[PDB]
């Protein structure tokens, strides 16, 4: 006798497991047993992906409720679960979509400075580097603290939050709500404060002393502060070190790039293809009985989309290990979503990996791994993938 299949199946971030290329093509909707012990079904071709993100009837909201099957525990108070709904229902959807793009005046310009001084710093103290911990991740949190419009000196202490915050855990996580509460008051306390007056908290600040929003309360505010600056910093800080690992292991077009600094928007595009960075399925229940494939899914029932079944599924993707920057499709990946919940931070996620792999191809345009890849240290039971080192040399 076996047990039901688990997911996930691997931490490691540079490598997709075969048996994700056998379900889907045998089994594209199928049952898992998820950390918590629930049942859930894994969906993982690109159809049937596409067909859960865009049909709400699959809610992410609903996920919160008390009793439903669980992917992980919740980290986040349950009504933060439905926090661009409760953001959209406060009327500063476009406010807070406005704030995060990339094409702020001076934003991009800071940005390329600031990659500039970390490789330089690194460059300085010599080989190896760690281009996770003092570059990418640096580089995410320098970004996030600008678009907040907070201070830079505050923002190591607010990332150190995130390898808590943002664990995939059987149980409760005591270091959660410590760490969430104490984010809460710093961000409550921004909003009240005179100097803060740019990015997002600048515009939330204003906005909650603006008679048409006097009845949003102060703890929404305050949790955008939190979220964004969260999923934002994990989300390109994990995305960029990985997709610097497929450009490490991918000389030739390491080499092109450098050579071609006009295809790195086409190279980023396809390292977000074929990146592994969420390391579960994007998880949903159901309010209604729907067929998916093969399967009728019942009310109440969790359902996983795994980003990557979809995204090397060579129906959608031919020939989908490979980087190729002349696809007829590039952008129709799954890595940002899909639907009612696609990322609000796309435009700046896409910006900090452009923007961080051409300031990394001009000063180390030998950038290589230092140790076997094998000796890369994957992080486990959290929502990302990411080496907790990532030593080069160059
Ligand atoms: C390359 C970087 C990024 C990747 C790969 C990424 C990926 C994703 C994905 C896959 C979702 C959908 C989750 C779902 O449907 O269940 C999502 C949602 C989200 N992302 Fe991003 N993200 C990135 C950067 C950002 C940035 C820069 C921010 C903010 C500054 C951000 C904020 C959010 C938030 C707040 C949501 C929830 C949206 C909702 O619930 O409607 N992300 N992200
Ligand atoms: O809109 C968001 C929902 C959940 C999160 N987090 C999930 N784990 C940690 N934060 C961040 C933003």
């Amino acid at each position: 006798a076996t047990v039901l299949l688990e997911v996930p199946f691997s931490a490691r971030g540079d490598r997709i497991p075969d048996a994700v290329a056998e379900l889907r093509t045998r089994e594209p909707i199928r049952k898992v047993r998820t950390i918590t012990g629930a049942e859930a079904w894994l969906v993982s071709s690109y159809a049937l992906c596409t067909q859960v993100l865009e049909d709400r009837r699959f809610s992410m909201k609903e996920t919160a409720a008390a009793g439903a099957p669980r992917l992980n525990a919740l980290t986040v108070p349950p009504e933060v679960v439905n926090n661009m709904g409760n953001i959209a229902d406060a009327g500063l959807r476009k406010a807070v979509m406005k704030a995060i793009t990339p094409k702020a005046p001076g934003l991009e310009q800071f940005l390329r400075d600031t990659a500039n001084s970390l490789l330089d710093n690194l460059i300085t103290e010599g080989a190896p580097a760690d281009l996770r911990n003092d570059f990418a991740d640096p580089l995410a949190t320098a970004l996030h603290c600008k678009v907040l419009g907070i201070p830079q000196e505050d923002g190591p202490k607010l990332f150190r939050s995130l390898s808590i915050a943002f664990m995939s855990s059987a149980d409760p996580i005591p270091a959660a709500k410590i760490n969430w509460d104490r984010d809460i008051e710093y961000m409550a306390g921004i909003l009240e404060n005179p100097n803060i007056t740019t990015g997002l908290m600048g515009e939330l600040s204003r906005l909650r002393k603006d008679p048409a929003y006097s009845h949003v309360s102060d703890e929404l505010f305050a949790t955008i502060g939190v979220t964004f600056f969260g999923a934002g910093v994990i989300s390109t800080g994990s995305f960029l070190t990985t997709a610097l690992i497929s450009l490490i292991q991918r000389p030739q077009l390491r080499n092109l790039l450098h050579e071609k600094p006009e295809l790195i928007p086409a190279g980023v595009e396809e390292l977000l293809r074929i990146n592994l960075s969420f390391a579960d399925g994007l998880p949903r229940l159901a309010t209604a009985d729907i067929q998916v494939g093969d399967v009728l899914v019942r009310k109440g029932e969790l359902v996983l989309v795994l980003l990557e079944g979809a995204n090397f599924d060579p129906e959608h993707f031919p020939n989908p290990g490979s980087i190729e920057l002349d696809r007829p499709n590039p952008t129709s990946h799954l890595a940002f979503g899909r639907g009612q919940h696609f990322c609000p931070g796309s435009a700046l996620g896409r910006r900090h990996a452009q923007i961080g792999i051409e300031a990394l191809l001009k000063k180390m345009p030998g950038v290589d791994l230092a140790v076997p890849i094998d000796q890369l240290v994957w992080r486990t039971r959290f929502q990302r993938r990411i080496p907790e080192r990532l030593p080069v040399l160059w």
